[PDB]
């Protein structure tokens, strides 16, 4: 292990404030410019509209196009300019400073896995939630395939068993993940129709097309506000907060781009520019950034350790998401 943070300290500790309680999703494949706040011609997060407290941030442009290479440079150190991939997983990550420090870390996947993020701490802090074996609610589809909000479901037996510590909850999001868009929604968010349902995207009419991954936003929409939601009856005993990131854009057919993972040099700004929401409770002090903030994947490392009042000198002057 190649450490980064050895100095990190906590300046306040439960023991002598309220315990902080945060979720951050990990978002998978959704694209800035097709949210509503960002100036979309169709309303594809109306529950998030409903929830006061939401930050909407319009320019933040990750640090790769491929879950690979986005997820660990998500919790990295060393910032997109100086991020390696290869060696991603042998270096000190903001999960490991703040679990060394006593937050309760847990992941919990319906996507793939960590991409190496979770592999120094212990297993039982990992939980896949692409089978039933974790997940209650994957027969809700013709696919049995399981869905996001199952994440969410025992999260209270979590806390139960952390009573009194911080506690950081990732929720790696299954989301718009491609080329099957029409399976990664049920039928309440089959808002936009016809659909494209075969696995040659560009042998389909590009409206259907279109119209498979919008639907596939509002199933993200509703599990962002049911992750709100749930934290929000955790507000009195808890400082409470939402992170939402996603881990890299897609191209829906501009010249005759599909899919994601174009190598960084002459990527699409599609694959790229991505959304991300703040959210928090009026008791918890957190303050937002401007919405218009140049952002990257490089604020999420001194966001989280912001939001469990650590400091750490590698990140001291970074730009985050919240002051
Ligand atoms: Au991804």
């Amino acid at each position: 292990t190649i450490y980064h943070a050895k100095d990190a300290v906590q300046a306040t500790k439960p023991d002598m404030r309220k315990p902080r309680l945060v979720v951050f999703v990990v978002g998978e494949t959704a694209r800035a410019d097709h949210v509503s706040f960002n100036g979309y011609e169709r309303d594809t997060f109306p529950q998030l509209a409903k929830i006061d407290g939401v930050t909407n941030f319009s320019n933040v442009t990750s640090c790769g196009t491929s879950t690979a290479y986005s997820v660990p440079c998500m919790f990295s150190y060393l910032g997109a300019d100086e991020y390696d991939v290869d060696t991603a997983k042998y270096q000190e990550n903001v999960l490991d400073t703040l679990d060394r420090l006593g937050v309760s870390i847990l992941w919990r996947d319906n996507n793939s896995d960590s991409k190496g993020v979770m592999d120094k701490l212990p297993k039982a802090q990992f939980a896949d939630y692409k089978s039933a074996t974790n997940n209650a609610i994957c027969n809700t589809n013709p696919y049995n395939e399981c869905r996001d909000v199952g994440m969410l479901v025992g999260l209270d037996d979590f806390v139960a068993a952390n009573n009194g510590k911080d506690m950081l909850i990732m929720l790696h999001q299954m989301g718009n993940h491609g080329p099957a868009y029409f399976k990664r929604y049920d039928e309440k968010f089959a808002k936009f129709t016809p659909v494209c349902e075969g696995n040659e995207l560009a042998k389909c009419e590009h409206q259907s097309l279109i119209n498979a991954y919008d639907n596939a936003l509002l199933a993200t929409d509703d599990f962002i506000a049911q992750s709100i939601q749930w934290l929000q009856t955790h507000s009195n005993a808890y400082d409470v907060s939402m992170l939402y990131v996603s881990d890299h854009g897609e191209s829906l057919g501009e010249n005759g781009v599909y899919l994601h993972g174009m190598p960084n040099a002459f990527a699409p700004k599609e694959q790229r520019s991505v959304p991300a929401f703040f959210w928090t409770d009026k008791q918890t002090g957190i303050t937002p950034m401007a919405t218009d903030t140049v952002l990257t994947h490089d604020a999420i490392t001194p966001t989280l350790l912001k939001l469990f009042d650590v400091t750490a000198d590698k990140v001291k002057d970074r730009t985050a998401f919240i002051r």
